[PDB]
DNA sequence: TTAATCCTTCCCCC
DNA sequence: GGGGGAAGGATTC
């Protein structure tokens, strides 16, 4: 008896734009980074459910989306502003358990094995909580409920939107072998491939694979992790988490090779980062590049101390200079990333 | 206008 | 042979 209880914001960014603004509710919103390039360009970061009916979701180009919606509402996302909202979420919630982890900056995992005695009284804390933030800060969520944090998501995935759900010791019995293997938290489309070759389409089959052929494909760490979600085994403790790295990346108006010309944008990227980090000091620095076919290239370097702005714009500049040089291809997107903190 | 955890090398050295 | 750590890249959400 462990039980865990995961929530998640639904349409996050969307959500929180009807709640600074109702006359939007009902309609189809779309919230987008206008990268600036041309005429909306860009994608998007997220849209609400009246939109994504329509194929409207995360990911495709602002352009796209207005093909299929002329009419929708486009709204510019406002990061900082989403980030408070969460922040008041989140501590509605430790109102409810000392154990609690903040996984993104819409999920958390809460430890409520004590507060509860079986899934019941689990479902009531539930439904206590959803209607405790609908009431405070006027945004609907989804519970999920279960043994652990890998269920207690899945079982969320399965009542998004605005749901609760609990999957029982019988269900999770069922789901490690009805259920599909992508749907598993931590399995993207790479590996869910790479696991198609493999022969192992659901949970099940990873206990039919022999250890070290699995290690050799997707990982050690991977590998484990199925293997004990199988065995029904997987028990990971709620940990709090702390910011590990800080950083920014910036679009350039038109793909670029001359450094003169990106080092405006990358010096933009360092002031805006140093602002995010409010008195904490990064020893580590990285700089991050985002070649005009979109693969990622970045170079970086960690110090004995910590890194002083001066000393950023400076080892910044090299750092560029190294993948220029390591890399012959045009540069679309580039920014820094600062971590490893005092 | 948009962060985290492995994994694989590589190098230094006991 | 293995500890340690830094660097660049791979993957996921
Ligand atoms: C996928 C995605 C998300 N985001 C941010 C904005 C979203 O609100 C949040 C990511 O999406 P998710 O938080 O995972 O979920 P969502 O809440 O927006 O979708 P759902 O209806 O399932 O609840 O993180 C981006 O900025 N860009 C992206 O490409
Ligand atoms: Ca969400
Ligand atoms: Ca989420
Ligand atoms: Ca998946």
């Amino acid at each position: 008896h462990m039980i865990v209880l995961f929530v998640d914001f639904d349409y996050f960014y969307a959500q929180v734009e009807e709640v600074l603004n109702p006359s939007l509710k009902g309609k189809p919103v779309v919230v987008c980074v206008f990268s600036g390039r041309f005429e909306d360009s860009g994608a998007v970061a997220t849209a609400n459910y009246e939109a994504r009916k329509f194929g409207v979701k995360a990911g495709i180009p602002i352009v796209e989306a207005k093909k299929i919606l002329p009419n929708a509402v486009y709204l510019p996302m406002r990061k900082e502003v989403y980030q408070q909202v969460s922040s008041r979420i989140m501590n509605l919630l430790r109102e409810y358990s000392e154990k609690i982890e903040i996984a993104s900056i819409d999920e958390a995992y809460l430890d409520i094995s004590d507060k509860v005695r079986d899934y019941r009284e689990a479902y009531n804390l539930g439904l206590e909580i959803k209607n405790k933030i609908l009431e405070k800060e006027k945004i609907t969520v989804t519970v999920g409920i279960s043994k652990n944090k890998v269920f207690a998501k899945i079982a969320a995935d399965m009542a998004k939107p605005n749901g609760i759900k609990v999957i029982d010791d019988e269900e999770v019995k069922r789901l490690i072998r009805e259920l599909d293997i992508a749907d598993v938290p931590g399995i993207g489309n790479i590996t869910a491939e790479k696991l198609k070759k493999l022969g192992i389409n659901k949970l099940v089959d990873t206990l039919s694979i022999e250890f070290d052929k699995l290690k050799g494909m997707i990982g050690e760490a991977k590998a484990k992790y199925l293997i004990s979600l199988a065995r029904d085994e997987y028990n990971e403790p709620i940990r709090t988490r702390v910011r590990k790295s800080i950083g920014r990346i910036v679009t350039m108006k038109r793909n670029s090779r001359n450094l003169e010309e990106i080092k405006p944008y990358l010096f933009r990227a360092i002031e805006e980062s140093y602002y995010k980090l409010d008195k904490r000091i990064p020893k580590a620095i990285h700089v991050v590049a985002v070649t005009e076919d979109l693969d990622i290239v970045s170079r970086g370097r960690t110090f004995p101390h910590g890194i002083s702005k001066e000393t950023a714009y400076s080892e910044s500049v090299k750092l560029l200079q190294k993948i220029l040089e390591e890399d012959e291809r045009k540069i679309r997107r580039i920014g820094v990333r600062f971590s490893k903190f005092i």
